[PDB]
């Protein structure tokens, strides 16, 4: 099903994550996005950074052309990369993503991160970036607009902006049982802003940003025990946990079996005791933990 966003548009609560590192041929994103839509995904998360918008857009267009879905049935997200925060660059970056995907509009456009980069760090007033985002929704380039990787204080900066026209509909952030974002999630709920979780399956553990020593979420003993109790899988437990918290959850998979397994999240439910057990795993662990983020003046986890 879908959640109703604070601008009246609807967002499907399970989304397909499309990122794969450069060693995976670009052609795979086309193939797996098609398999995701076939499996029943209707929300597809991409970004300029991911270098796959051509393939992902072609996958969406391919499934429209063969009669499987209509454009209105698909919720596509792209994101404004941090070198394009200066307000005059926002609409051209979005138009560029739309040209790559060959789509007339995105369902959702996010500021990918609060950490501005030289168009080397940059200093930009993100309220002016936001005004530029509001103009893209007014022009019909984006049905909805939101943010990503914002903390509470950064989110309040927007919410408190003089003459705000549109609240962010969502804040897409790292969120899983080792870093469950409870207090942020409560704040977002108090504002009717949806929290969308990425790395909900514990991340792709990419050596560029993730310490290989970090705990492997899907081997967690509590998640494994819950998967045995429910005769599901640790991944399904981890996705279902998000849905029952009122969090919209992404799941990346480039594997045909796991793509189809992931939509099973709608087929069972966790009890209050199960949810408390998963809540007990929280350990302030963000898998993305790299000098290249942590030294930035607007790093969100500076807390
Ligand atoms: N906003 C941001 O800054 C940001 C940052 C990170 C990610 N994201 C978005 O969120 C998406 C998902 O996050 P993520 O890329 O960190 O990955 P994820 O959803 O945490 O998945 C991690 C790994 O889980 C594996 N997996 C998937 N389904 C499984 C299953 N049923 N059983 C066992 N393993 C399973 C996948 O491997 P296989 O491919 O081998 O199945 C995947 O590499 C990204 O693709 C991107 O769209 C956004
Ligand atoms: C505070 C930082 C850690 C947030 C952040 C995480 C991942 C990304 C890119 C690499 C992505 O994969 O979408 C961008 C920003």
């Amino acid at each position: 099903q879908c959640v109703k966003l604070n601008d009246g548009h609807f967002m499907p609560v399970l989304g397909f994550g499309t990122y794969a590192p450069p060693e995976v041929p670009r052609s795979k994103a086309l193939e797996v996005t098609k398999l995701a839509i076939e499996a029943g995904f209707r929300h597809i998360d991409s970004a300029h950074l991911y270098n796959n918008e051509e393939q992902v857009g072609l996958a969406i267009r391919s499934k429209i052309a063969d009669g499987s879905v209509k454009r209105e049935d698909i919720f596509y997200t792209s994101k404004l990369w941090s070198t394009f925060h200066r307000p005059e660059l926002v609409r051209p970056a979005l138009e560029n993503s739309l040209k790559k995907a060959q789509l007339d509009y995105v369902d959702l456009y996010l500021i990918h991160s609060p950490m501005s980069l030289k168009p080397i760090f940059d200093i930009v007033d993100l309220c002016t970036t936001w005004e530029a985002m509001e103009k893209c929704k007014d022009a019909g380039l984006a049905k909805s607009i939101g943010v990503s990787n914002f903390n509470r204080r950064q989110l309040e900066m927007i919410l408190n902006k003089p003459g705000l026209k549109y609240k962010p509909v969502c804040n897409q952030v790292e969120c899983h049982p080792y870093f469950n974002r409870s207090k942020l999630l409560d704040f977002c709920k108090s504002k009717d802003i949806v929290l969308v979780a990425y790395s909900a399956l514990g991340s792709q553990r990419d050596k560029r940003w993730v310490d290989p020593n970090s705990p492997v979420l899907l081997e967690d003993p509590v998640l494994c025990a819950l998967a045995k109790k429910h005769k599901r899988t640790p991944a399904l437990i981890a996705l279902r946990y998000q849905l029952q918290r009122g969090v919209v959850v992404l799941a990346k998979s480039y594997n045909e079996q796991r793509i189809r397994q992931n939509v099973q999240v709608f087929e069972f439910q966790l009890t209050a005791e199960d949810m408390k057990a998963i809540d007990g795993l929280d350990r302030n662990l963000h898998y993305f933990n790299s000098d290249s983020f942590a030294s930035h003046p607007n790093y969100p986890y500076s807390d």
